[PDB]
């Protein structure tokens, strides 16, 4: 058994966050993220298993050649992962782990054995994207084209079929919040009987 995972996708300012972000918020002990791995010295205070799984960087790269992680990536001369085991361990304990990862981050889970639920959140236009972002008064001319220019990537793939199993067009938040839990009914349901 077990509630399964949850992928959200979509272009950055679409309000895949900010959904999440309210998701997180109404929620009590239904969703949770997954324990990364990471190479860091830890840090005094952080208990290994709650705050990251401290590991050397030489069981860091063998792990990494061994497709044991999800994602990974380098930071500040560190090296952090997102390990199947991980997301497993969240689904041990009842609870729904949410992965928040870009378009090929999608395709990374696909080919893994898990089996979580894919869900993208789209703008409703790329003119509507772009209104969006404008108006939150962070990005530069030329920050928006490339930001366009990869939301655009991601809208075409979303179209592409098996892909996505719910697609929320984001035109209110309230709307999308509502498509988003009416999606994860099932699973929430699981979270809840315990």
């Amino acid at each position: 058994s077990g509630p399964r995972p949850v992928v959200l996708s979509g272009p950055s300012g679409a309000g895949k966050s900010t959904l999440l972000k309210r998701l997180l918020q109404e929620h009590s002990g239904i969703f949770g993220f997954s324990v990364s791995h990471t190479t860091r010295n830890p840090r005094p205070g952080e208990e290994n298993g709650k705050d990251y799984y401290f590991v050397t960087r030489e069981v860091m790269q063998r792990d990494i050649a061994a497709g044991d992680f999800i994602e990974h990536a380098e930071f500040s001369g560190n090296l952090y992962g997102t390990s199947k085991v991980a997301v497993q361990a969240v689904q041990a304990m009842n609870r729904i782990c949410v992965l928040d990862v870009d378009l090929q981050g999608v395709r990374n889970i696909k080919a893994t054995d898990l089996r979580p639920i894919y869900i993208s959140v789209q703008p409703p236009s790329l003119h509507v994207l772009e209104q969006r972002l404008r108006q939150r008064n962070t990005e530069t001319e030329e920050s928006l084209v490339k930001r366009l220019a990869a939301a655009q990537a991601d809208m075409e793939s979303s179209k592409e079929p098996g892909l996505f199993d719910v697609v929320i067009i984001n035109d209110s938040l309230d709307q999308a919040y509502a498509e988003l839990k009416e999606a994860l009914s099932e699973e929430i349901k699981k979270a809840q009987r315990t």
